[PDB]
């Protein structure tokens, strides 16, 4: 095998493996195939099973995705990327198609291929980096203005941040089969379906100073657990309370009927937050229904933003 050699050779030369020696690259050149494709090609199809991901070298990508009533809704990306790896991972079938929009050279691999990539030095922190870069661009972060008058920016959670955060990760994500920690973990960084989170920054691009979440009670469960983070500075500013207004309108939006918490007697915050729903206590613990949109003290547009942003940053991780 001479080609082994020559394969992790060129690897070794891409944008995408920068900083890698050639040789370390010799294993998962065994397990890549190279892929050519013309203008107009199919590289997925919706309604493929994910039996692979590809890491394109050269040629713009088309992405689409087909709705039962009216025309494909449609994407362009530049290469240098994987496309594929969040539906190889989950094991569901392609709800979007992707088309070569220009000559397509590129490298196929199987769901092992993406965990040996995972293990490369550099490389996990990498692809983590290329998904928050990717997303970035489905993300306007909304001004809004807190009962202190201050204002902050309000954007779904990115790839990487660090308020992002094992064994709770597989009692969630225990429907991905044989899986790795580094499989695991690439799922964690990536998921707006299972898990959403809700950032409040200081300034648009300025650090998070706050978050909030939904963990549904398995995949896809209408039961989610709620959780609720304020940096040192900022309590007692009206920013949970904020947050938790976002959190309502995603769970409705995505079908989540139901909310359950715990915590510390310590942190009466979140014992307030809770009982605005009028939640039910038994360090203590309450289940509450998603009150309707309806009932969130925010201007109409306010409710359509979140919404919409809720909307794209799912479209963006779904393939
Ligand atoms: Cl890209
Ligand atoms: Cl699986
Ligand atoms: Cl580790």
């Amino acid at each position: 095998a001479e080609l082994t050699e020559v394969r992790a050779a060129d690897l070794a030369a891409l944008e995408f493996f920068t900083g890698c020696r050639p040789s370390a690259l010799e294993p998962l050149a065994t397990q890549l195939r190279p892929l050519k494709a013309e203008p107009g090609q199919v590289l997925i199809r919706q309604g493929d099973p994910a039996l692979t991901f590809m890491l394109i070298e050269s040629g713009r990508v088309q992405v689409s995705h087909a709705v039962a009533d009216g025309p494909p809704i449609v994407l362009d990306i530049e290469p240098g990327l994987i496309i594929g790896e969040i539906a190889l991972l989950r094991d569901a079938p392609k709800t979007a198609t992707v088309v070569a929009a220009e000559p397509v050279i590129g490298w196929v691999g199987d769901r092992d291929a993406f965990d040996t990539i995972l293990h490369l030095p550099g490389m996990f922190d990498r692809l983590v980096r290329i998904a928050r870069q990717r997303l970035a661009a489905f993300i306007t972060p909304i001004p809004v203005q807190v009962r202190t008058g201050e204002w902050f920016y309000l954007r779904p959670v990115l790839p990487g941040d660090v308020e992002r955060t094992s064994e709770t990760l597989y009692r969630r994500f225990q429907s991905v089969r044989k899986p790795t920690r580094a499989l695991l973990e690439y799922l964690f960084e990536v998921d707006y379906a299972d898990h959403f989170v809700w950032v409040m920054t200081e300034g648009a691009l300025g650090p998070v100073i706050a978050d909030a979440r939904f963990v549904r009670e398995g995949h896809n469960a209408t039961m989610a657990e709620v959780a609720f983070t304020v940096g040192d500075d900022y309590q007692g500013r009206g920013i949970g309370s904020f947050l938790m207004g976002a959190l309502i309108v995603s769970a409705n939006y995505v079908g989540v009927q139901r909310f359950n918490a715990r915590v510390l007697t310590d942190n009466m915050a979140m014992r307030k937050i809770m009982d605005r729903l009028g939640a039910v206590w038994v360090v203590v613990m309450t289940e509450v229904d998603v009150p309707p949109v309806d009932t969130v003290p925010f201007e109409p547009e306010l409710i359509d933003q979140i919404r919409d942003a809720t909307r794209k940053v799912i479209r963006a991780v779904s393939q």
